Parts: structure tokens; sequence; C-alpha cells
């Protein structure tokens, strides 16, 4: 499968995603990625490992559909099968959405649908829990939002702070972000017809 990655920043978990891809029997191909900021982190991370990329300024576009639909005119051209989000920090719109519907996956640094929203390490820490942890779900309209893939669990600390906690469920994500592209890329897990995920049994042994 084709993969692209979406960014505005720094690309978390792209270098992951990368060196997953590189495995012997990966499933994926990291193909392009796509950021709508120039110079940021993120595309210097993909271009330092050979990737193609693309920047398109959705200050270019009269509104959000037009330039959503330029962002899905560069994954056509480029024969893009399965998107992965990271860091982008543009709702994409519903006719976006739609059409990417189970191909599409993001992460979010908790145990959904718990600390929804930006901050999840802060928010964690100030509840008080002693578990948190992360989840790769497919996209949604609604942020936050999409069918669960997978979490892991990860401890809260006595004495952790918003960094310690941060590193700590950074090393849980890049387990499990490339763990989901390549069940999504292999065809293992799909989205089924009723919407909810489905685990499949592949004919090719
Ligand atoms: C990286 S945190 C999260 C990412 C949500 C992934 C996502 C997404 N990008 N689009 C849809 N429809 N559904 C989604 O789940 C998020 C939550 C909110 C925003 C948001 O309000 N963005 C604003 C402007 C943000 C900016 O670029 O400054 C907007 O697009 O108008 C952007 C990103």
């Amino acid at each position: 499968a084709r993969v692209a990655v979406l960014i505005s920043g720094t690309g978390s978990n792209l270098q992951a995603l990368i060196d997953s891809t590189r495995e012997p029997n990966s499933s994926a191909q990291i193909d392009i990625v796509i950021s709508n900021k120039a110079a940021v982190a993120g595309l210097d991370k993909a271009e330092r490992a050979g990737i193609p990329t693309r920047v398109i300024n959705h200050k270019l576009y009269k509104n959000r559909v037009e330039f959503d639909s330029a962002i899905d005119l560069v994954l056509e051209e480029f024969s893009i099968d399965i998107v992965c989000l990271a860091g982008f920090m543009r709702i994409l719109s519903g006719p976006f959405v739609q059409k990417w519907n189970g191909k599409m996956l993001n992460i979010h640094p908790s145990l959904l649908p718990s600390f929804k929203g930006s901050n999840a390490h802060e928010q964690a820490l100030e509840t008080g829990v002693t578990v948190t942890g992360c989840t790769v779900h497919f996209v949604a309209e609604d942020v936050d939002a999409g069918q669960i893939i997978l979490q892991e669990a990860v401890p809260v600390k006595r004495g952790d702070t918003v960094a310690t906690l941060s590193e700590r469920v950074k090393l849980a994500e890049h387990k499990i972000f490339p763990a989901a592209l390549q069940l999504v890329a292999s065809g293992t897990v799909q989205l089924g017809e009723n919407g909810k995920i489905c685990w499949v049994k592949e004919e090719h042994h």
C-alpha cells in the first residue's frame, strides 16, 4: 500500500513510520509527505529520507473544500492508498473525510475517549489518573471521533511532569502508529460496511 503523511510541523512519529516501512515484510511504503506549512521540520525529515514532499498553502484557496480538494489531487497523482495524519492542524472537510473513510488514520496521546482535544498529557496529570496511553483511530469528521484501531496503556509515574509523561507516551506512539499502519496496509484491519473495525483473515498465505 502506498502511504501519504499529512503534517503541519515537526511530523511527530514520521520517522517511526518511515523506519517501519523499511522493515523486510512491510506492507507499506511512504510515498509522499504533504505539509500545509513551508519549511517545517517534518518536511526536512521526509526529504532527508528521500521521500517526495509537497506544500499546499490554505491561503491560496477560497475555502476549506477547495484546499482539501488540492490535497486530494496530489494524493490522486501519487496513487496513494492510505493517509496518516502526523500533527496536521487543519480540520479536513466532510467531503475529504468521507472519501478517505477507512483509509486515513491518526494518533492521540490518550486512551480515547478520555482527554479529547489539545494538551492531553496535562489533562491526565491534572486529573490524576494512574494510567493513560495513546490511541490510533480512523479519522472522522469530528475531531477525536472515529473507530479505534489500536491502543496501548502507559503508566503515569509519581513525580511525572508534562515532559516526562509526554516522552513515555511518545515511546508507545512510536510502537503503535507503525503497528496500526501495517495492519491497515496489509488489509488485516479494514473498516467494515457497518462502520466497525473488521479483523480480516487474508486469502494469500
Ligand atoms: C492535531 S490536533 C487535531 C487534529 C485533528 C485530525 C482531524 C482533522 N484534521 N480533520 C478532521 N475532519 N478530523 C480530524 O480528526 C486538531 C484539532 C483542531 C484543529 C483546528 O481547529 N484547526 C483550525 C486552525 C488551526 C491552525 O492551523 O492554526 C482550522 O482548521 O480551522 C486542528 C487540528
